[PDB]
């Protein structure tokens, strides 16, 4: 969690817009209905630029806001809107008025991409858009362990694909000798390969996968996968849609 400096950013952020855009903040009335003191994710996003490259990355800026507890929806949703209809808040008490915020863009900005990649990813299976498949898409591209696949292929791996975060170090996954379910690509952390014979036999890194021995001998795991570092991401590929696209 680099939770800690988001909110300095946003706090940051939210002081220049209030001083650029002094009525971005303000009551609004939407299908009979009043909102006190918020901003709509379209108009959010049009202040943000106004500070002074892309939309995209903005909306990305704005995700990470909301992430991170430094911009709240008005309807406690996860994902963020660049809509005129959906409305937010920022939080926490007012901060005094107005390079402090060139750096709190740039710190908003280089995580930006993975906020909304994250998004695509946390949408089931079938209820992807377009366009978070064109980013799950353009994630495998730059995925050591579906390099050699193509682009078609890839394609169909961003429909199928699940996202499946972790937290703790030294979880295990499954264990040598469980039945093979899943394929799983390192989206970021390393896991530890142990087997009952050798211990650890290797560790695999962001980009490289495992498990798809299981899945292409018909066989037991052959080996426990124990989560080596705190925040381990996968893209899991269950065995059906594997045995489909990888067969
Ligand atoms: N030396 C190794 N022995 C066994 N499995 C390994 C080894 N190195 C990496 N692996 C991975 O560990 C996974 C454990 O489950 P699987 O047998 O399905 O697929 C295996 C491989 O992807």
């Amino acid at each position: 969690a680099s939770t800690e400096r988001v909110l300095r950013a946003g706090r940051q952020l939210h002081r220049h817009l209030l001083a650029t855009c002094p009525n971005l903040i303000r009551d609004r009335k939407y299908h009979l209905r009043l909102y006190r003191q918020c901003c709509s994710g379209r108009e959010l996003v049009d202040g943000i630029l106004a500070l002074g490259h892309s939309r995209s990355q903005v909306v990305g800026i704005c995700q990470v806001l909301l992430d991170e507890g430094a911009l709240c929806h008005v309807k406690h949703d996860w994902a963020f809107q660049d809509r005129d209809a959906q409305f937010y808040r920022f939080p926490g008490p007012e901060p005094e008025p107005v390079e402090e915020l060139a750096e709190a863009v740039a710190l908003l900005s280089q995580r930006g991409p993975d906020a909304l990649l994250t998004v695509a990813l946390r949408k089931p299976p079938g209820q992807r858009t377009d366009e978070e498949l064109d980013l799950i898409f353009e994630e495998l591209l730059h995925i050591k362990a579906v390099a050699h696949l193509s682009n078609s292929v890839k394609r169909e791996l961003a429909a199928v694909l699940l996202f499946e975060p972790h937290s703790k170090a030294g979880t295990v996954l499954f264990s040598q000798g469980d039945k093979g379910t899943s394929w799983y690509i390192i989206w970021k952390g390393s896991v530890n390969v142990v087997t009952h014979g050798k211990g650890l036999v290797t560790t695999l890194h962001e980009g490289d996968d495992f498990g798809q021995l299981a899945l292409v001998n018909d066989a037991p795991r052959a080996a426990t996968i124990i989560l080596r570092e705190d925040n381990c991401h996968f893209l899991r590929v269950d065995k059906q849609d594997f045995n489909r696209i990888i067969k």
